């Protein structure tokens, strides 16, 4: 029934209860696990998720079965029966967002979970409204470099409507022209949101670091094209602290790290645009971004740079030069005051955040094969950590591609 | 469109489907509750439904289903266990059931290998000598002074009424770990257990970093006995880096042969409790595991302070930057001493076309992911981008409990 979870850097076990807490079912079944996967192949519901939502929150607050609590419940209740529906108040919106970061099972900065700035933008009625929106957010997350974690929250799905939806998968994104010689120019990754872009009426540019445009979308309406103010996106040159061609690569990186295609659930609600941002974990950007074969696959370049055999696997060239290149992340963000984590200090923050949910909840979901970092796997101690997947609510959830 | 689990690699955009899966017996770890993935460790009428299973999947493997000669081994099978309560494989079945079992392995990256496996049968071993006389064998065999080939010995089945035939030892070379009076450990701590273990048994132990652990050989409703392999049979590579010239003075070495010894090979029903197998060294297992993990012999610090980082603060990387000299130092150490090692790089290309070749030949293959990616560079492999299902197959290797 209960999970047991070893350290084996340790020797220490324990024992997780929290997953019992789940009323949504995960890919795997007892004949096969598909843990490595990385996306999922009536007014009695609704109510149900509501009044636990609602307990979840009292209980938080220390005031459960209080009268403010069972007026609460009644209110909710009223509207759903009237309505199909019903409406957070603010509070517990503030709540429901900070649950749903904290049982993020992919996210290794949830240490920082508590500290959350959320903006309320569910009073939203346009595509331009939603930009002012963003705007603000992206200034008051980047701060001059100190990054402040933040969330945005844009009015909620309802029946028969069409979402509020940002098309972009983050705020802040460079373009991928695909070329005729059939290579890509920019960020692969970004090939067909760059499309959608230029159809909708957007002037590209030519570059591997162009920032896009956001392609805003309200409900049942064509999406709307927005430029950020090029002031509006923080962004940091990267060098290396010795090695001074580095420079020469004309290579950089923007600051602010902000999700925005993801689904946020909070008792029943479904909110289909709520873009968050906290700060980068290095590995990230040098390892996933600059050096994933089918992103800017800059490996070979820098391996060449600095004179390696390229020859053969058996010289560890590309093990060689990720290093250089994260080195190179964390110095460059660090001479230009941006905040960012390096691998083994996010992952010892993380080991902290299990023993404090440990004690606090019994227990905490976790996807290790997010959680340990693309390089020095088993270098750090979350790589020793066993670790139970499952999903609890409110949750961020994966949502189809509005086109 | 299809009812199986979908697949997808997310470098090249392409995707499968694993059919294979529906053939799996056995249940694992996980629920749609909670995935519990990332864990380490989480009857005649029975025996017969096992036995008729593995029949038929050797009768397929060479092609004679429904044949006279499939349907009498059927009826042989069941005879047999009728009257004994067990039954025996024949020669050839053992070889088929034994690449099987390696074949079916998640955790296995070498599996590009699994059709050459030299099969040595020690069915007939009777004495804890004769198990420690087939060990030398296979060592020497499967060194071959440093041209690896991979090879399992396989002894007598576990019998009803009868003790097990074990082998006490995790490997069948592993070194000494010694406790100190200040609380810590000389050599591999790993080994702490089996080295006392040794010591209660008789053995004089050494005090090096590196001592060869004596095998503790288990035979039948007997005390295990006590073997010293000698040194000439054990081969080893003194580690150096091709350009760090200090490296060489800090003394560290590996033994050439990787030999797991204490896992239970079960085909058909039948458990055979001691079938040590062994393959040669993918370059991450010795260099950032036994060598850089915490609770091994945790030389990182070591190192980096040789190497002049900055191990006062994580953001040098130099636990990268170390880690990455280590691993190279393994390689070129021992391709100098002509001994054979793969780097994760050239392992895990190679585990891609394994997967490539299984999708065709079986619909699928069963994979640990977390196993799978190597425990440096992840993402620089291929693997890292590939999706894995995960299920028990049979023929398997299975973990069984120290015999203690
Ligand atoms: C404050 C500093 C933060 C750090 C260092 C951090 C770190 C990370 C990292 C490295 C990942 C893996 C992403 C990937 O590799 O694609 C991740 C995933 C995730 N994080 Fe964070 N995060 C932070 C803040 C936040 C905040 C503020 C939220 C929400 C309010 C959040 C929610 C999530 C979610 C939902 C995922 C899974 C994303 C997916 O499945 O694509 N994180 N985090
Ligand atoms: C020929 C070259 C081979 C290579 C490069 C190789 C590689 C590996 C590696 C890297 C692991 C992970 C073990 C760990 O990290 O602790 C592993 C596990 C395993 N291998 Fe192999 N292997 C080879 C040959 C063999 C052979 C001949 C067999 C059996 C017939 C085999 C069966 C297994 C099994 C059962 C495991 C799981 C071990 C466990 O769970 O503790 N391998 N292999
Ligand atoms: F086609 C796809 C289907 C599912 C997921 C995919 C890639 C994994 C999703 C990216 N996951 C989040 C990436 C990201 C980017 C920027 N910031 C964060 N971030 C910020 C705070 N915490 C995480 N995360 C592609
Ligand atoms: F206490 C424990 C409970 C379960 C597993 C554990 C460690 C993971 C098992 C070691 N796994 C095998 C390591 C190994 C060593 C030498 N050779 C191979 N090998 C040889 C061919 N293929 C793999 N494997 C401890
Ligand atoms: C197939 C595999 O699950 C996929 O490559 C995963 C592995 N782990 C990851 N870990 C993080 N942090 N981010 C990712 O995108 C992925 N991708
Ligand atoms: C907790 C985690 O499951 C454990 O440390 C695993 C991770 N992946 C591994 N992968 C391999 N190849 N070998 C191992 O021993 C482990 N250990
Ligand atoms: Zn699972």
């Amino acid at each position: 029934k209960f999970p047991r979870v070893k350290n084996w850097e340790l020797g220490s076990i324990t024992y997780d209860t929290l997953c019992a807490q789940s009323q949504q079912d995960g890919p795997c079944t007892p004949r096969r696990c598909l843990g490595s996967l990385v996306l999922p192949r009536p007014a009695e519901q609704l109510l149900s998720q509501a009044r636990d939502f609602i307990n979840q929150y009292y209980s938080s607050i220390k005031r459960s079965g209080s009268q403010a609590h069972e007026e609460r419940l009644q209110e909710v209740e009223a509207e759903v029966a009237s309505t199909g529906t019903y409406h957070l108040r603010e509070s517990e919106l503030v709540f429901g967002a900070k649950q749903a970061w904290r049982n993020a099972p992919r996210c290794v900065g949830r240490i920082q979970w508590g500290k959350l700035q959320v903006f309320d933008a569910r009073d939203c009625s346009s595509a331009q409204e939603m930009f002012t929106y963003i705007c603000n957010h992206i200034k008051y997350a980047t701060n001059r470099g100190n990054l402040r974690s933040a969330i945005t929250v844009f009015p909620q799905r309802a029946p028969g409507r069409g979402d509020f939806r940002i098309w972009n998968s983050q705020l802040v994104r460079y373009a991928g022209y695909r070329q005729q010689d059939g290579s890509v120019r920019g960020d692969p990754a970004n090939v067909e949101i760059t499309e959608l872009c230029i159809q909708h009426g957007w002037t590209p540019g030519n570059g591997r670091f162009d920032v896009l445009p956001l392609l805003l979308q309200a409900p049942d309406e064509a999406p709307e094209l927005f430029v950020l103010p090029p002031e509006l996106v923080l962004e940091v040159p990267l060098e290396h602290p010795t090695l001074e061609w580095f420079a020469a690569l004309g290579l950089r990186w923007y600051a602010l790290p902000a999700v925005s295609n993801m689904l946020l659930e909070i008792g029943g609600l479904e909110f289909s645009a709520a873009p968050f941002s906290g700060w980068y974990m290095s590995t990230e950007i040098g390892t996933r971004n600059l050096c994933d074969p089918h992103r800017y696959n800059i490996l070979e370049d820098v391996a060449v740079c600095m004179d390696l055999d390229t020859r053969t696997t058996s010289s560890l060239w590309k093990d060689k030069a990720a290093v250089e290149i994260n080195l190179a992340v964390l110095h460059s963000f660090q001479l230009a005051k941006v905040t960012i984590v390096d691998h083994h200090a996010a992952t010892v923050s993380f080991m902290k955040h299990l023993d404090n949910e440990q004690k606090a909840r019994g227990g905490c979901p976790a996807d290790w094969a997010w959680i340990v970092p693309p390089i020095s796997g088993s270098l750090t101690p979350v790589f020793h950590q066993e670790m139970v997947n499952y999903i609890l609510s409110p949750a961020f959830r994966y949502q189809p591609d509005p086109w």
